[PDB]
């Protein structure tokens, strides 16, 4: 079954998640909002986001934003300031998650920074899948809601952008909170990240989290639908890392044309300021 050590690993991760995941986004406030040539062509990477924004007030008021269509203009950058603020809020939560976990704290500062930089996007996306509604194509973030706008091919066309397909595929697995936090742990403690000194310790931690995840699934999911779940999750994690490397390249190209990264995002991506 589950060993007490395995049950102590899950509890440590689960408590770290509860303390640092504001699932209602109640402290996300004071954020920016959109106002009331091969480089540029590629930089039209932005069209795959296609998101509408809803902001519900406590008074009952609802503000709704619909994005501009591309007209060969700067209007494509209208939502980047808001998204940078949301990304920064999510990343701060992820940093707090790592810092409250005993195993991460024990690691050297240099390794802690290297691991956070490598896994920050992946951990944020894993948390965002918990708030994603597959039926509505919407990410429900407290009073903010982010809805995918209609596209010609509809669902299938959205499933062509890897980030979106990841979200739909992961949600279909119908994971428990314990399985999400183990995926975060496996992704955070990745030994093959640039700059990791204590690779052997990190690799052993990762294997223990994966063993714990495999054991959790074996003990709590006996149904033929959950056959090969551990391996599906591990493949998902491998795809997320490829998505992460692609997203980094897309982001840095936009930044090069149209700077928008916040200070914390600049630190994450090694932008110096000079
Ligand atoms: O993948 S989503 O859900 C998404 C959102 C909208 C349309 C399609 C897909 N996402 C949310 C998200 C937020 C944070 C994150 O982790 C990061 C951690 C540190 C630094 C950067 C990211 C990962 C996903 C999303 C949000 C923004 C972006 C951007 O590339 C954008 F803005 F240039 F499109 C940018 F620049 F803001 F990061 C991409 C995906």
């Amino acid at each position: 079954g589950l060993t007490e050590e395995q049950r102590m690993m899950i509890r440590e991760l689960m408590d770290a998640q509860m303390k640092t995941f504001d699932t209602t986004f109640s402290h996300f406030k004071n954020f920016r909002l959109p106002g009331v040539a091969k480089w540029s062509q590629v930089r039209k990477d932005l069209c795959s986001l296609k998101v509408s924004l809803q902001l519900r007030g406590e008074d009952g008021s609802v503000w709704n934003y619909k994005p501009p269509a591309d007209s060969g203009g700067k209007e494509i950058f209208s939502l980047l300031p808001h998204m940078a603020d949301m990304s920064t809020y999510m990343f701060k939560g992820i940093i707090s998650f790592a810092k409250v976990i005993s195993y991460f704290r024990d690691l050297p500062i240099e390794d802690q920074i290297s691991l956070l930089k490598g896994a920050a996007f992946e951990l944020c996306q894993l948390r965002f899948n918990t708030v994603f509604n597959a039926e509505t194509g919407t990410w429900e973030c407290g009073r903010l809601s982010y809805c995918l706008e209609d596209t010609a091919g509809g669902f299938q066309q959205l499933l062509l952008e890897p980030m979106l397909k990841f979200h739909y595929m992961l949600k279909k697995l119908q994971l428990h909170e314990e399985e999400y936090v183990l995926m975060q742990a496996i992704s955070l403690f990745s030994p093959d990240r640039p700059g990791v000194l204590q690779h052997r310790v990190v690799d052993q931690l990762q294997e223990q989290f994966a063993i714990t995840l495999k054991s959790y699934i074996e003990c709590n999911r006996p149904q033929p639908a959950h056959r090969f779940l551990f391996l599906k999750i591990m493949a998902m994690l491998t795809e997320l890392r490829s998505i992460n490397a692609q997203h980094t390249q897309r982001l840095l190209r936009i930044q090069d044309i149209h700077p928008f990264a916040t200070p914390l995002m600049q630190e994450l991506f090694g932008i110096t300021g000079s």
